[PDB]
């Protein structure tokens, strides 16, 4: 396929997500996906109990299944722009090659709140509130974390998202060209998104990665430091997927939360 094709494709997936009634989403978003059960998570949370090593969110999961499968490296000073509840600042601060953590987001208007916890590893990390990562200055980092995408029906406002997000990572890349990065592409089948992807491939290496643990109902996928490919064929790929679980009735495949543990570094 030159590109188009993974395009169009996509948009009909769009079209068909956009199409089904609420009965047909709501299975749909789960069918075949990696489910974390947060029975226990959400007592925590609602209870505040902050003393648990549970996930604050189910961003660790997904961080979890990158880093263990090995296309992202956590090691030294992680900066975590967008880092919503913390979920994904909770799980680098967790790993033994791991420095210093700087989170960092909005948490202001419905947007989500760092929630405190005793997590193993939170002395070292950092938040702050009221940030927008577009304009904060560029610092020195070993890993560039982005787990940044609000959805939309319009896809065209979804790749209009995605590609501020991919102008940050260079921005922040050209400072830090060594480091590592998990980038969240939130509309990876348009054609300006495929374009700047492989540019950015062309300059970065790295690749496209397709989480587990995503919903059916979003098509976001992950350009990280470490994996490798063709984009198109990656992005295609994972289109064709997509739209073939339409069909698929059953619930999620359900797994345990993550646990990192209590405790300090
Ligand atoms: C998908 S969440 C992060 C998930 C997180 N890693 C976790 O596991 O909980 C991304 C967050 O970035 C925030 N965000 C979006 N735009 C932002 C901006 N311009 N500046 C700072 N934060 C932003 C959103 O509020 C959202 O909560």
């Amino acid at each position: 396929g030159p590109g188009s094709t993974g395009a169009s494709l996509g948009m009909m997936w769009k079209d068909k997500l956009n199409a089904m009634t609420k009965e047909e989403f709501t299975r749909y978003k789960r069918a075949g996906v990696m489910e974390t059960d947060r029975k226990e998570a959400r007592d925590y949370l609602k209870r505040g109990d902050g003393k648990t090593g549970l996930s604050v969110s189910r961003g660790t999961a997904k961080l979890a299944w990158m880093e263990e499968r090995g296309y992202v490296e956590l090691t030294g000073r992680v900066v975590d722009l967008g880092c919503g509840r913390g979920g994904w600042s909770y799980y680098a601060a967790s790993r033994p090659h791991v420095m210093d953590v700087r989170a960092y987001t909005l948490g202001v208007g419905g947007h989500e709140v760092p929630r405190i916890t005793e997590s193993y590893g939170w002395n070292i990390v950092k938040f702050k509130s009221r940030v927008d990562i577009h304009t904060l200055p560029v610092e020195r980092t070993d890993v560039i974390m982005c787990d940044v995408g609000e959805s939309s029906p319009k896809w065209s406002v979804e790749s209009e998202r995605t590609i501020k997000i991919l102008e940050l990572l260079e921005k922040w890349k050209v400072k830090n060209p060594s480091a590592d990065f998990v980038v969240k592409v939130l509309c990876p089948y348009s054609v300006e998104v495929m374009e700047r992807l492989s540019v950015m491939q062309r300059k970065w290496g790295g690749g496209l990665v397709r989480n587990p643990y995503s919903r059916n109902s979003t098509h976001e996928m992950y350009f990280t430091s470490r994996a490798g490919g063709n984009i198109i064929g990656a992005v295609t790929a994972c289109t064709e997927r997509l739209l073939g679980r339409m069909a698929r009735r059953d619930g999620p495949v359900v797994v345990p939360e993550l646990n990192l543990g209590t405790g300090t570094r």
